[PDB]
């Protein structure tokens, strides 16, 4: 068939633009693979390791690689004055998208910026880490990856980037920018957060002499976990997402307060109701 | 050989803890017998069925006939007491008791007054969200915490009986005082599973009828929620009978979602970050 596609460019070489690179190059992709980053050394990585043909740490040298796709997966703070760049450096017909935690009023911002060149999209796709090093060639199969179009995108970019989504195996829907950010502020950022002031519990509950970190084995070990997410990435998604990770925060606190009273009026049956309910909307996951 | 000083074990509650017990027990080598009580028949029946008890019963004037020596409380906690004072009778003097239950506390002090010189507090930090005698497993213990509360009134002899017998089926043995000892699983515990527990109530009130929240786990969700799966009546009996404590942890929690909170409302670029930073030791 067909090149609709002839050089990429990724922007941000680390764990999730490695893994979309690795991931393209696998699923059959002939053309150049280019590389885009503030530290040198993401560069030096990804090409010792092949996963880029070529790369830089200067925006304008991108001009060179005339890329037709790019993919940004740099932190998602970084992505306005990226693109404010790009929007001189590319084509009239590139395409560019982004696998950024947030989307909302970033999506109507980069239209703007990008003009019809934009396509919002989120990979919800797991497994922690962080860096190249660790990137993978399979991470999207079976996931899914949410495209934020809007009445602006252009329909040939978005039916291109969900295609590019198909080719490395993740299951593509769509949302509009301001409910996926609700929906995971709620599903994703909100539990991110109590991990953290759990964990930041732990430490001031702790005496001098009683360390409470010795004791994980009893429900506090799988919170140990994302916890040890991107303390940069997490700062970006919170601020980003302010207004829904509140809002978020704010209903846990009302399902927390709720358990509060039950165990306070030392209730019983409805202190057993309230435990069950939530064991089986949990277990139908 | 000590075979002689443990020859019939009573196994109170034959669900996943007590037959976790009751399996490694067997398995350590013990060739003694294991007697089942539950108020759940078919508890009794699968446990027969399973080789994880030799008999067992749902009366409790039945016991009297199994002659226990040692008797592991695997019920949930707030059922030991009235338990105990059942066992207070059909028990033996020479008899021992002991338990699994999350919470120790007042609780240790009130089974010694039913049980007397009989009765030392226990708890292995192990296993999971499961339920059931038929997930119960006869190496949960191997590797993992078990802690005694022993007082100025325990039994040292029965002490380093419940201490070995810990030690035969894989369990790492330390001491706390039986207030240290909730205040410090009160925290670590109880309060991660209301934490979980409160994230998926936070779901379903905050789903809608354009969204249905629980259709996109695996952004951080499924994970960190496992263990608000636990069983509802074992969780009831914990977070009421450690509720002081559990009120606490709970304070405690809601100072740093309040920091938290207060960091991202005024946008701290960098207090937010050195706080997440926190996570890396
Ligand atoms: N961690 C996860 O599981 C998921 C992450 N994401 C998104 O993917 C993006 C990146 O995350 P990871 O690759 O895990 O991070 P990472 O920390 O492995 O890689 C980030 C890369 O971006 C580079 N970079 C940072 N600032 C830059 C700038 N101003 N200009 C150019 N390059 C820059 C870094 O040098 C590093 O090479 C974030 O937007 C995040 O929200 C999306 C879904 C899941
Ligand atoms: N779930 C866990 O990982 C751990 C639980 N524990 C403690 O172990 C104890 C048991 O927990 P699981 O084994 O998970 O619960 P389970 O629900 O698997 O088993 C409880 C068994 O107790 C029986 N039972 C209930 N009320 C009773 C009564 N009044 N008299 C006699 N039998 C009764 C039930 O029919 C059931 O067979 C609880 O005290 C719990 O706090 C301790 C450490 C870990
Ligand atoms: O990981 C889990 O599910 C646990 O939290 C296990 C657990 C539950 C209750 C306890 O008293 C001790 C250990």
């Amino acid at each position: 068939k067909s090149l609709s596609m002839q050089n990429v460019l990724i922007v941000g070489v680390g764990f999730m633009g490695g893994s979309f690179a690795k991931s393209l190059r696998r699923s059959g992709f002939k053309g150049k693979i280019y590389g885009y980053d503030i530290n040198p050394e993401s560069i030096s990585k990804a090409v010792d390791l092949g996963i880029i043909d070529e790369g830089t740490t200067s925006i304008a040298k991108v001009e060179d690689f005339s890329p037709d796709f790019v993919m940004l997966s740099s932190p998602v703070r970084t992505f306005r004055e990226i693109a404010k760049k790009l929007s001189y450096i590319l084509s009239e017909d590139a395409t560019v998208t982004d696998q950024g935690s947030v989307k909302g009023k970033l999506v109507y911002d980069l239209e703007n910026i990008l003009g019809k060149r934009f396509v919002g999209g989120h990979p919800i796709a797991g497994t922690e880490k962080s860096g190249v090093e660790y990137s993978l060639d399979n991470l999207y199969e079976g996931k899914k990856v949410i495209l934020t179009p809007t009445k602006k995108t252009d329909k040939k970019r978005l039916k291109l980037v969900k295609r590019v989504w198909e080719d490395v195996g993740g299951v593509v829907e769509y949302m509009s920018p301001e409910l996926h950010d609700y929906v995971f502020g709620v599903v994703s950022h909100l539990p991110h957060a109590v991990a953290f002031a759990l964990v930041d519990t732990l430490i001031h509950m702790s005496t001098p002499e009683v360390d409470l970190f010795k004791y994980p084995g009893g429900g506090f070990k799988d919170f140990t976990r994302i916890a040890k997410s991107d303390p940069i990435m997490w700062r970006d998604i919170f601020l980003e997402n302010k207004e829904n990770v509140m809002k978020a925060i704010e209903g846990f606190e009302k399902s927390l307060n709720h358990l509060k009273e039950l165990i306070v009026r030392e209730a019983e049956e409805e202190l057993v109701e309230y435990l069950k309910e939530v064991k089986i909307k949990r277990m139908e996951i």
